[PDB]
């Protein structure tokens, strides 16, 4: 349902519930919970009727009236009625605060016509005073200067309402730290003031405005500062609603990991998905094309490269991985390469910072394209825009008709694959405009949509124009990667609708064979590791600039809660030794693994494994006899 | 202490135990925990000696020899020594993988010299293939061709050794998923395996590493997928170590809530906290400075606006309340002006919108100084450079003496303050130099620090150069504030050395006297309230470029944690009817109150307030009769 009960603390007891007579807050944070006054705040600020029901102001400013609402009374501390709430109780109040002396006066004594007089002494009789009751429901106010923050002021103790009949009665008594030394007219009585002790609101089921009182009963424990923990810890055990932390206590810090964040995303891991073009599609029992006027253009699109490299530049990685991960999870499994950054290196720089220095060679389309994981380098909407508008014109010149339509089957009963695809028509017909592209997207069963990719082993049964797939590594190289696009062995071409051994007519135009030279000068250094990964860095350019195999995502980045110590278990990307249930060297902990500690463990997990694997290579060489 | 048992699941089951003759993931989740082979890797990926204590490679790379260790056994099932560990158990080990038509042979198949031969069956004995025990703890590899990537390939199951007499003797039941079918030499024994039920590792006493085996126990239940909320149900239990969570479920937003940030910070409040320039002193009874000619530097160069400009702008205001609160919490009580942004507004804009673009008229070193909450936008040490040299031309004409000394008393037993005054003394002399400004902290007790600041009424008993005061308002108005530095009736003038009826030298020097006119002009609007506040706002402007009032902090902005719905209590910020301790509007709930949720609805209650005030002020109109 809803709790109905506030609990916390407060500080400093009340002396006083005399609200005429101090302003101190240490009486006000009683008093403006169980005595109304003329206006109120609403959770804006905005001054709001409260006893005055509406209220006006002369044209020259310097008159304010408020028209009273009718049916409130004032209440004892026991809940007995005592009379109704009249326009004469604010000329008692104000007329109290002078007679008493209060300190409160200071901010309407030279406001209030007359009022600064009446204090000083120089008259006697409070009817030359500013504040009357024209009757026994209206309040008329009258200043000495037009006050635009004149109604600000009348949410302040001293403006408050008192019972003359009442204040007489109960005379020197009147204002004493007891609930029975007051009335009530408030949204709450107060049900106990014991000094040093507690203090005790419940709601008053008479009050005017009860339905706007959601909290029925308020306990204030009395805290006296000397175990400023003892509120997070009251808290904890359900005691108390809030808790105010106090962030330079020696504790501060436990409190933090005890109620932060501690879901944590998985580091990225080795496995590399992409979308495979189809630059040779004879298969066409699943398509949205009508003519063949429609798939003649579409293959000549699909051939240009600059045409996959605007499908490329459009394509928003973050909104199509926000769908499987979260919207939090979605930059944690972006991969904008096929080999992962860091899967080897040499002289401390990464296979990703080898690539990138050979892609710029490429064009200046590829500036600013990092080849790293967490963070979509690739996405750009005006360099997707200026690779089309090249593609557009070459394909004019060769009868080619606008749109090109796209083929890109999904699993219907699949919600993730689906939103993700979605999303990919999406993001790439918003960039490139629908006059230009369409990506049909073809909903089909579990079985159709695996019979016409995965167990399409036939390249001349893939029917598609793009599809998602994915690839992990066997050996320590960038080879078991960049392999799979080889001319004559790799396992890819049958994705790009490419068999092995035939079609040198469409490998040349896609270039590889540009690429296999590539591939084979880096399969030639078998024991220079810098000129093998340098080598096969140029290789990884190739597949990038190409664009057949269009980066989108990798393995890991799972989000998850553990009280595994993270990266003290034995680590791998190939083998068994280090998999992920390998508990050699894993430690555990007692308390929840926070994302803060973990973001922290893997920032510095990152910088050592950079040295050590640096300093292992080095050491390579004392190996050789 | 720290926990041994490690708890989770697992998804398929192991069909075979023979590691030689498959390689499906199934398999090797538990035979790397319990075989060990040549090699391992460590936490960082790199390939470290595991069974293998050294390794070679001879100088053409096609020769590898590792020297094993010597005192490893294989244990059973039972935990009863079979036999010690020797390097013919390698060659076992691909033999058995060679005859039993093993489908994890296509990573070596064509590596090992003879092996691709031996496996086609064009020979039919073992001996040919580059696979050799040169004696009982020496195996050496013959590969074909050199290869960078080979020490990768030993971690995988089909590299792993096996004992030949336990192999003939097993016979058939060889490798069969139970435990008493394979040998054990590795870091953990397989102590129950329960098909689609449970995987039971306990680690091995006799381990020749068995003191990087932190975790005692491994029980991984068997999970089907049926329910992928059981995870993190068994983890809040306490019956899973770790927990995989799932973005797509339909519950993955409430474990969101349960294990996110819960810690909030307050919003800014309308106490506004500043360092008062003393700029006439006459009471040096606490100070560093010897000479008189430091003394008369001093005061000249406080007169000077430049010189109080580069002070404010080589103060790092982030630095001197992540002392008071936390790092994540410094941001969060910063304030850049003496009215509150949002203090008052006109047509939507407001009071820091109108007295920005009054500001920038003072000068270009005002460009990009928003008079805002939440973030330092006057630290700048380019501009305090700049400030700086023009301030120093100008006193080096007037005989000045540099460096400037600056006196600035702090409470000695006030931890934090004192952290806070030498992040002031640090930021400033950092910026500006210490041959140019020195900030002398005078740490005392609490009674002389108060003695010559807050109990010091008479301006010539206020014995410092620098030092912090706050403010808050009495009424909603920018006068509240901006009163305060008066000529004749400003509260704060005797915090800058100066008495409110004398010093028409000093106030003159200072510009005063051009202030007091802004605020007589600003005064005369009782009507106007776009007039009234535009003219404050040339107020404010004046106040921030004077420097005399360099601005710091706000109240608020304290760490908490609640179960109250935020920002439905009544808000006001002078009167005592939306004050913190008002309980009317308030709701409360019964899940504690996260991060983002409570930014969430910050960002919309401060979206709303503008929207809601400004219609509040067009309909001030309809009360006027």
């Amino acid at each position: 349902d809803a709790p109905k009960t506030f609990s916390y603390v407060y500080a400093v007891d009340p002396s006083s519930l005399d609200y005429s007579l101090t302003s101190k807050s240490s009486t006000s944070d009683v008093i403006g919970n169980v005595v109304d006054g003329l206006l109120e705040n609403d959770k804006y600020g905005n001054l709001i009727p409260s006893l005055a029901e509406d209220w006006s102001v002369s044209k020259d400013g310097l008159t304010y009236t408020y028209k009273l609402r009718k049916g409130v009374k004032w209440y004892t501390s026991e809940g007995e009625e005592y009379a109704e709430v009249k326009a004469q109780d604010f000329v008692t109040g104000l007329k109290h605060a002078a007679d008493g002396k209060s300190d409160g006066l200071s901010l309407v004594e030279k406001s209030i016509k007359g009022l600064e007089a009446y204090v000083s002494g120089e008259t006697n009789d409070f009817s030359t005073v500013g504040v009357k009751a024209l009757d026994d429901y209206t309040v008329e106010y009258t200043l000495n200067n037009p006050e635009s923050f004149w109604n600000s002021k009348v949410t302040t103790a001293t403006m408050l309402p008192v019972n003359e009949e009442f204040l007489n009665a109960t005379g020197k008594d009147y204002g004493a730290p007891t609930p029975s030394s007051i009335l009530y007219n408030g949204p709450y009585f107060l049900k106990s003031l014991i000094s040093k002790s507690v203090i005790e609101y419940e709601k008053n089921p008479n009050y005017w405005d009860k339905e706007n009182v959601k909290i029925d009963n308020v306990k204030l424990t009395f805290y006296d500062g000397s175990d400023q923990e003892s509120l997070i810890r009251s808290f904890t055990q359900g005691a108390y609603t809030t808790a105010r932390l106090f962030p330079a206590s020696s504790n501060f810090e436990s409190t933090k990991k005890e109620y932060g964040d501690k879901i944590v995303y998985s580091p990225q891991e080795a496995t590399s998905y992409y979308l495979t073009v189809n630059v040779n599609r004879q298969s066409y029992n699943k398509t949205a094309k009508t003519d063949e006027s429609q798939k003649t253009s579409t293959k000549e699109a699909l051939l240009n490269k600059n045409f996959r490299q605007a499908l490329n530049f459009a394509f928003n990685r973050h909104a199509y991985t926000a769908q499987l991960n979260g919207e939090e999870g979605a930059d944690k499994i972006i991969r904008n390469s096929l080999v992962p950054d860091n899967y080897v290196q040499v002289a401390g720089k990464t296979f990703g910072q080898l690539a990138q220095d050979e892609l710029l060679k490429y064009g200046e389309q590829w500036k600013d394209v990092t080849l790293t994981d967490g963070k979509d380098t690739i996405y750009n909407p005006t360099k997707a825009k200026s690779a089309f508008e090249k593609a557009k014109s070459e394909l004019q010149a060769k009868g080619v008709s606008f749109p090109i339509h796209l083929d890109v089957p999904v699993e219907q009963t699949d919600v993730v694959a689906v939103q993700q695809t979605n999303s990919l028509k999406q993001s790439i017909e918003e960039t490139l405009g629908t006059e230009n592209v369409i990506i049909d997207v073809l909903q089909m069963t579990d079985n159709e949509k695996e019979s016409i990719t995965s167990q399409a082993k036939v390249p001349t049964q893939k029917d598609y124009d793009l599809n998602g797939t994915g690839w992990g590594p066997d050996y320590q190289d960038p080879a078991t990667y960049l392999n799979i696009l080889d001319a004559k062995k790799g396992s890819a071409l049958k994705h790009l609708g490419i068999t092995k051994g035939k079609d040198p007519e469409v490998v040349a135009k896609v270039g590889l064979d540009e690429y296999k030279k590539l591939l084979d000068d880096a399969a030639s250094e078998t024991s220079n590791l810098d000129k093998r990964y340098e080598k096969y860095a140029k290789a990884q350019a190739w597949v990038t600039d190409s664009s057949l195999l269009i980066p989108v995502a990798s393995s890991g980045g799972s989000p998850m809660v553990s009280r595994t110590v993270p990266f003290t278990k034995a680590y791998s990307q190939v083998g068994i030794k280090g998999d992920p249930f390998i508990f050699k060297g894993m430690e555990l902990q007692n308390d929840i693994v926070t994302t803060k500690e973990y973001d922290a463990a893997f920032k510095k997990w990152q910088k050592e494994k950079l040295e050590s694997n640096a300093q292992y290579q080095k050491d390579l060489e004392k190996h050789i006899k």
